[PDB]
């Protein structure tokens, strides 16, 4: 394993299929993650965050293209209308202190270049676990049954459309979760357009305060085109 403490530190893992990023994008407080290079599994070993109501960091593992940095042979970006199946697995280890969530962050945009971000596109989050009273951005607009569970749907109209599906009860693992079910729901609500591109599928922990001890493991993403 290797411990990464740099603000924008990263490592390609699993033969280049995925990439792990320390990603302390919202603060200057220290954070380190210890990463297994073959699997991408990681534990947050240090997290000095105490950021109030703003997210301090999002250590994560991803498949696809994150702000122009793409993993090896992901097949992304690809238009939503050209996707037939999108599945993912993940196992998280929660802690009982701090303010954080365990959530997928999935990015879409109308164009193929993601170097300047996803303005005019959408951010689709799937919250599986959390602690400390944190809540998604925007407002709760519905509660829906999807992919075997029930989820609150939160929406915010920002620079990009923010959509967060928050499980009604927390969980610590998913196996071959049908991400297309969530994409289809967001398309039906008008939050994502079929002509937009899916750029990246990421999962990790948004941290507001603390976070040391959280562990990410068993990550996998597969995408099948029509």
């Amino acid at each position: 394993t290797v411990e990464l403490c740099g603000r924008w530190d990263a490592r390609d893992v699993a033969g280049g299929r995925y990439r792990v990023i320390n990603n302390v994008w919202g603060a200057e407080t220290a954070q380190c993650i210890e990463v297994g290079l073959e699997t991408g599994n990681f534990t947050i070993t240090r997290a000095d965050h105490d950021n109030g109501n703003n997210v301090a960091a999002y250590p994560a593992i991803y498949f696809g293209c994150h702000w122009g940095a793409c993993t090896s042979n992901s097949g992304l970006p690809r238009r939503v209308q050209e996707l037939s199946d999108v599945r993912t697995s993940w196992t998280l280890t929660p802690i009982t202190t701090g303010r954080w969530n365990a959530a997928y962050d999935i990015w879409f945009s109308p164009v193929t270049n993601s170097g300047n971000g996803y303005s005019g596109g959408a951010e689709l989050m799937i919250w599986l676990n959390w602690n400390g009273g944190v809540m998604p951005g925007g407002s709760r607009v519905a509660t829906v049954e999807l992919a075997g569970a029930t989820w609150e749907v939160w929406y915010a109209d920002w620079d990009w459309n923010y959509i967060a599906y928050r499980r009604t009860t927390p969980t610590t693992s998913v196996s071959e979760l049908d991400l297309k079910a969530f994409i289809d729901d967001a398309v039906a609500r008008g939050y994502i357009r079929p002509e937009w591109y899916l750029h990246a599928v990421e999962t990790g922990f948004e941290l507001w305060e603390g976070g040391a001890g959280l562990r990410s493991a068993d990550f996998s993403v597969t995408v099948q085109k029509l």
